[PDB]
């Protein structure tokens, strides 16, 4: 057995890493994290849940510390008729005699938004409800992502740098030593595996797992063992963003969802936490400057708010060839980052930790295993890569230079398959991108549907049969979602509740 | 929209066509199928099927001499002697590691007894019922696709008797029969089947057809030209010989198929109501017909002459396309692969099915026939696959026809899957992965039973507190105790259903 763990950076990826760690094998492993001085909102995935729950942690405990909010999907606006939206909500379609819903709608729907019609999320967030009643009861132990069963209906918007200070306190309560100090030098042995990081002040921290937190900067993976770092600029070019806090006037305001809204070279996120919305400009320069994205942020968000500082960013969009290299694996934005348009960054650094512990090394080091754990991280940013080129391609807009470029940049090679595919009809488990990539067909089929890549016609064999059965799930989805928001309160109101 | 459907061929794929089709379309479809003038075991998802024409199986499985299958017995394939089963029953998952995984690192009992209720429910012959009907563990109009939880039990049961109920449920929704010869299939200028051309009933003509007409390929191969792959270079077995074994004691029935190898291919045992089908799967490269049914014989029925053997020679590989114009086939003229894994009534289901949801319009959209094919191929090429692993994870090295196993040539991926498993278990990202009909558990069970044995236990579960997986091991073994008291035998079940 190895016996010792140090991870180099903080953050969420650092502490979400050393939690999970003493979570999964208590005193049975040595970690350290050595972090820097020098050094906004956030959205994820239904499945964080699974992370959470490994590590014994509940909502009520956390989230209200963390400013935290209720996500129900992401409400996409603007991205092809203008002041046009729809929803991809953490809600399956229902299937109906063999064939789901959106097939369905193509054949016998109202012809309003798809998702309207097929998801009961989007009336609950018009009517911006909280997933539970006052006494907590929903709407609808130590497992990891693979054990995602039914889809849970709701996420979490949340100041991450709160969630890592949480989870600070929760690792180093479980014995991982916390060391503030900046790497001088990362010391390597005569195969080039790591061999200890040399401190300011403590020294050299020396263990058998090396772990690289250190965001964009990938000190280890990139700057000392050499990784090569894949681009995809080619194909999502936007490389920059800028960020405003706004405080919420009105607390009734608060939504429970994302928002991503289309702007003239990029897109804009609302994210809500309680008493604020974070929003942020995501632009390629390419087409506008950093000032000129400032000024249309401001105006749309927080016009004559002069007092509101704006944060300016700019963003390694990408992957590593391999996240782990001898004895060194990078966690977070040193291993792989995309622009936040499905919150995919947290799901990235969960998935990598859970992946960490099931190919966790042995003292006899195994190249086979590492191979498996590269290739499933490489899927995963991959997958993501594919669905997000297909946002830009499923735009209907035109308007502006950066629009009138999407249209015609270059696409990854699979891509073209699936919008051939998604002429003629519905993709489908079989035909969208095939490893695990934390999104399902559903998903797939809803953006294409939302943004307007639409099949030419409805699925011949609907012609063949009888309507009435999936009339009927169409009216139960309307009456189910009428009864519901009558029953549930506000968004803000449950979440004042356990404050 | 087109109209109707000639189907050219009877049996299960004939029959099973026949009526999906106007369960799925009722009167909104035109149904005609032309023909001519054991024992078989399936997957538990035929159920998806069943249920979607609306069949209870207390109306027929009776009538087809039929039982239950709990999974497959693979014995001797590797140490003699030597067996495990493979279930219809996934791995229970503790602190995010699957049985097996735990097996490895704090188990040895052998891998599925330890780890699956199914195998000492097959030890101590049960049904999966008890006598009031209660499952031990309607689907209404859904699909493979809609598969969800694991149900723990498939069928054995006599196709020729499961074709004629069919074709009384077919018929009676307005499905016209014609039995007699096809004499000649006709084709129009752009090599489109017009019809097909009768001894006495002229020509039937139609928009779609679908050959059922099994190895011949009448309408996919001898008239459409499409090309057959075989799979002889990797899997050999082209020849078959089979007995039917009346039962003399009742108790001996089994709630399972046994898969047993041989000196040159191996043998099925498949348990109907009164009798089993017994069969043996060889390749003719490695023994003569009459040396494999004397083999047979000794093995099951020594001295029963009375008994008829029959001989069959196979059609091992898969259609390039199934559908090629306005011709689908369905069952043996699409494809064929040893009944090792019980896969021949899948893969009509799955053409079926998918049929339905790939059915043209009178554009006859070339994409989504594109998409009909691949999904096709996909299925058949992750069995060939699957199938491939059980003769490279086989162990027996003593006869010609063993040794040959294992030096023979296999498919590409599957060279990646067994540098894989020298190291760690295969999971959902590393197996097959576009649909087959067969998940994670269905690829280690294999190997662990077989012997393609990670070299040592995953690292990461030294590091971890055993109590949890030590618990769930017990709860396996104390609910197997409960339930082989509580449930009634596999014959008085389904004598329970006469
Ligand atoms: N499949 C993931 C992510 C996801 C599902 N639906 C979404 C809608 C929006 C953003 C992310 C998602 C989950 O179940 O949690
Ligand atoms: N996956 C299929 C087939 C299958 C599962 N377990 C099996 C055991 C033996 C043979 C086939 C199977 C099913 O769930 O029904």
């Amino acid at each position: 057995m190895i016996r010792s763990v140090v991870i180099v950076g903080g953050g969420t990826a650092g502490w979400m890493t050393a939690s999970y760690l003493k979570a999964a094998f208590d005193d049975r492993i040595d970690v350290t994290l050595v972090e820097s001085g020098n050094v906004v909102g956030e959205a994820t995935f239904s499945t964080v849940r699974h992370f959470f729950d490994y590590l014994g942690l509940d909502e009520r405990e956390w989230l209200p510390r963390c400013a935290g909010g209720y996500k129900l999907g992401i409400r996409f606006e603007n991205w092809s008729e203008p002041g046009e939206y729809f929803y991809h909500p953490f809600e399956r379609l229902r299937v109906v005699d063999g064939f789901n819903m959106a097939e369905w709608w193509l054949a016998v729907g109202d012809r309003t938004s798809f998702s309207e019609a097929c998801y009961l999320t989007h009336r609950l967030c018009e009517a911006k409800r909280a997933p539970r009643m006052l006494d907590g009861s929903l709407f609808a132990g130590r497992s990891t992502l693979a054990e995602q069963r039914a889809q849970f209906p709701y996420a979490y918007h949340f100041d991450a740098d709160e969630v890592a200070r949480y989870l600070s306190e929760y690792a180093i309560a479980r014995g991982v030593r916390h060391v503030v100090d900046d790497v001088q030098h990362v010391g390597q042995d005569e195969r080039g595996w790591i061999s200890g990081v040399h401190t300011k002040q403590h020294g050299e921290i020396s263990g058998d797992l090396f772990v690289d937190c250190t965001g964009f900067r990938g000190l280890l993976i990139n700057q000392t063992l050499g990784g090569r770092f894949q681009s995809f600029s080619d194909v999502l070019p936007n490389n920059r963003a800028v960020a405003l806090r706004v405080p919420r006037e009105n607390d009734e305001d608060m939504r429970p969802y994302t928002t991503a809204t289309a702007m003239s070279a990029g897109w804009m996120w609302t994210i809500p936490l309680f008493k604020r919305d974070g929003n942020g400009y995501v632009y390629s320069d390419e087409f506008i400057s950093p000032e000129e994205a400032e000024r249309e942020l401001r105006s749309t968000v927080a016009p004559g708010r002069d007092d509101l500082e704006a944060n300016h960013i700019q963003m390694r969009i990408g992957r590593n060839e391999r996240t782990w290299i001898n004895n060194c694996v990078a966690v977070g934005l040193s291993a792989a980052f995309v622009e936040p348009l499905e919150s995919t960054g947290i799901f990235f650094i969960q998935h990598a930790i859970e992946q960490l512990v099931k190919h966790f090394p042995g003292e006899r080091w195994d190249p086979v295993l590492i191979s498996a754990y590269n290739e499933r991280m490489a899927h995963m940013v991959d997958g993501v890569k594919e669905f997000l080129v297909l946002h830009y391609k499923g735009a209907q807009r035109e308007d502006t230079p950066y629009w009138k470029a999407a249209k015609t940049r270059a696409m990854p090679d699979g891509l073209a398959r699936k919008l051939e595919l998604s002429a003629s009809h519905l993709l489908d488990e079989q035909t969208i991108y095939p490893y695990y990539h934390g999104f399902e067909t559903y998903s797939w089929i809803t953006m294409n549907l939302g943004l307007g890549i639409v099949p030419e016609r409805p699925r011949p064999a609907l012609l063949h049969m009888d309507p009435a059965p999936a009339l009927a799930e169409f009216e139960r989805l309307r009456r189910e979602g009428d009864e519901l928001i009558a029953a549930l309160p506000s968004c803000y109101e449950y979440l004042a509740s356990i404050q």
